[PDB]
């Protein structure tokens, strides 16, 4: 019931110079059991070594009439670490984060928050 | 040039007026670019009178540690539908999605909303 | 109503065609009301035939600790009527502003 | 090195545990230097043992039409030491500021 779908894209070729790598995920708060009418994306970058952490600002926006737009958008900032970026993150509210990383640059996987 | 898209949107969207909420994510990697970098699209779709794919951007460059603080760039773009432009309201928040989109850069955004709440496609830039 | 804003600008901007950078706070609380929050534009000014004010905005709450992921919202506002005026953007709220030589904002703004 | 700052922060405050909205703007010019753009953060102060402001902020700068599109970079910064005192976020960087009680926030800003 507080799992979703999880679908996004990574630089499969980055940069070779001590540069993170670049990603983004999508998340539809829909499941079969729960419907938020909302989405969140996370732009961020992976950061590998021994802490390993996916650094992310998100943006939360929630379907609304066009006279709530103004206010339809969460902004916030997470970070993950592993319990490269295929595996299983946290973040620091606890959220869990399982992601698989495609040779062709795709993520796909699954949130629980 | 062009460049691949995977993202997802609301499958079943509220009933009362409210749009569809969807993002999507380009890596600008293909096979002839690499910006690394890549950008996320949360917004949403509003249909009726003026259909528009309203959203907020996130655009993060992959950097050292000391150059974090500045990885991230944020925008607006808002998307008018050009293939079909015309509709009449019919297939949920699928119809209305899926085509051909352009922003107010000349960007196009083609993408296929399906399956229950993905969203797949191509993005180019201007 | 009405909230007493405050900010700063760029005094000596670029003459290569580039706008003229600024920001600006407004705590949503005056004699009257107070919604324990605060919003911040940040933007450029483009001055011409029709000057422009085009701003990105951040609306913090206070909130809880445990509600803080979902302190803040963030929108886009663009303003029309160098920078010293009234404006307006497109929900019909009213900027007044006054540009100092010394950088600063000062004013009044009311959202629709 | 030290660049000027004006903003609000909210006077009275809820009595509820929440932390106290704020915000505040710098524009990158002094009398040695000008990077034609400005930082705005917006944020809450979290009082008690360690207190803490806890911000996300928009920085500007000044662009051509052209270059409109990426004249914006988003990010978050964390201080630590009421509001009035000598504040360094996790970038080193130094917020000197003053909590009028007009809701005033005055003082100076400098960059790592
Ligand atoms: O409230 C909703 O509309 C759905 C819940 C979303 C939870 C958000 S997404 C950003 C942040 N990071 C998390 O792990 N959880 C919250
Ligand atoms: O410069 C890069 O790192 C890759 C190109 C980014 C183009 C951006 S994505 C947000 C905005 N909307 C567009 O259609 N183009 C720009
Ligand atoms: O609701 C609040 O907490 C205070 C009112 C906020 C109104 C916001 S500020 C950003 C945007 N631009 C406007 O003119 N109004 C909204
Ligand atoms: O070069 C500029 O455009 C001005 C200096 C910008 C420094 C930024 S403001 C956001 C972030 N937080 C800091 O303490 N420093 C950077």
């Amino acid at each position: 019931e507080s799992r979703y779908v999880l679908t996004g894209r990574y630089d499969s070729a980055p940069a070779t110079d001590g540069s993170g790598t670049a990603l983004g995920w999508t998340v539809a708060w829909k499941n079969n059991y729960r419907n938020a009418h909302s989405a969140t994306t996370w732009s961020g970058q992976y950061v590998g070594g021994a802490e390993a952490r996916i650094n992310t600002q998100w943006l939360l926006t929630s379907g609304t009439t066009e006279a709530n737009a103004w206010k339809s958008t969460l902004v916030g900032h997470d970070t993950f670490t592993k319990v490269g970026i295929t595996g299983t993150w946290y973040n620091q509210l606890g959220s869990t984060f399982i992601v698989t990383a495609g040779a062709d640059g795709a993520l796909t996987g699954t949130y629980e928050s």
